[PDB]
């Protein structure tokens, strides 16, 4: 209200600390177009931002296999004050290391900690996101039947499989989702194979949720739809990522086309940079859960080659979903 009491200070003077943030990333890694990708653009545009550079101020550590997730924790602990785990994975690694350093400040993409002061925990509605993806596929299929190639069997991928199941099942019930898991995130080749098989079997539309193994499924529908007229390509919906760019192709008939129909967008880059500003502010969200949904466009679907009838069921559903009419399965 008043300031009375005053002394003047140069900007010289005064100076707001800085943080380094490293994010520990899972097998699919930084390249997989898709969930690592995102949080790894996140963390480069902070970054940016705070005018620093890879390995002067941020970091990745790439994961070579689960062994590896303590090791690089205990090593981004050496340089860096806020650490995300990236992936339900990390869960238990996240956990010891947030108690042996609690100076340091840790977050859980994709899974919860409870009663840990110095963990926050986010979590993404991709049932939500899947139902759309779910209408959008339902719409579009010639042969009514569609599948779903998911990474590793979590309560995470069954959100998504749940999501995109009551999404086919609201337009009709009669279209049959074959769903087949990888076993992995970074996996292309059983991406690939997987994805031969259910295209093989008559799906004309992939839904993949498997991250990196995903590039195998993009692989696959690239190949067939080469060796095929236009009006007779196969469809993948992206994940993660707006992954449109990923459908480029030409035809057996030589007409340039795009085997994308559609992508669910989970915005892990946004979290990333938000929570990054937050810790250097020292506004930590610490044993928090923050839950992004449909609502505050943490998900999303990327409409892209929707046929426009597509696009209006999608946009019925989602304010449905939005109002409280729609109730999407997480299980
Ligand atoms: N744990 C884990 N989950 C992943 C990884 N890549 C993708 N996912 C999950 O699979 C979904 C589809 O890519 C993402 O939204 C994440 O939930 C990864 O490397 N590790
Ligand atoms: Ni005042
Ligand atoms: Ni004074
Ligand atoms: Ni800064």
């Amino acid at each position: 209200s008043s300031h009375h009491h005053h002394h003047h200070m140069s900007g010289e003077n005064l100076y707001f600390q800085g943080a380094s943030a490293a994010i520990v990333t899972d097998t699919g890694g930084v390249d997989d177009k898709s969930f690592n990708q995102s949080a790894w653009e996140g963390l480069q545009a902070w970054g940016k931002e705070h005018n620093l550079s890879k390995d002067n101020g941020f970091t990745y550590f790439q994961s070579t296999s689960e062994a590896d997730y303590a090791n690089n924790l205990q090593q981004a602990a050496g340089s860096y004050n806020l650490i995300f785990g990236v992936g339900f994975a990390l869960n238990n690694a996240v956990k010891d290391a947030a108690k042996e350093h609690t100076d340091l400040n840790y977050v859980l993409i994709d899974d919860v900690i409870k009663d840990q002061k110095n963990v926050a925990s986010v979590t993404f509605a991709d049932n939500e996101s899947g139902y759309l993806a779910g209408v959008a596929a339902a719409k579009t299929t010639k042969t009514k039947q569609v599948g779903f190639v998911g990474g590793i069997e979590s309560e995470v991928i069954s959100r998504f499989e749940a999501g995109f199941k009551a999404g086919v099942a609201s337009v009709d019930p009669s279209i049959k989702v074959q769903v087949d898991y990888a076993g992995s995130f970074g996996d292309a080749a059983k991406g690939k194979t997987i994805a031969a098989a259910q295209y093989a079997a008559g799906a004309d539309i992939v839904y993949q949720v498997a991250g990196g193994t995903g590039a195998g499924v993009f692989a696959e529908a690239k190949s067939l739809n080469e060796s095929r007229p236009e009006n007779e390509k196969v469809w993948v919906i992206g994940v993660d990522r707006d992954q449109e760019a990923e459908g480029k192709y030409t035809s057996k008939d030589g007409k340039e086309s795009n085997f994308v129909l559609v992508s669910t967008l989970k915005q892990v880059g946004t979290t990333v940079k938000d929570i990054s500003n937050k810790a250097e502010r020292g506004e930590f969200p610490g044993g928090q859960v923050i839950v992004y949904s449909l609502k505050d466009k943490g998900v999303d679907l990327a409409v892209t080659n929707l046929s426009e009838e597509g696009k209006k069921a999608v946009e019925d559903a989602k304010a449905k979903i939005l109002d409280g009419s729609v109730k999407v399965p997480e299980k």
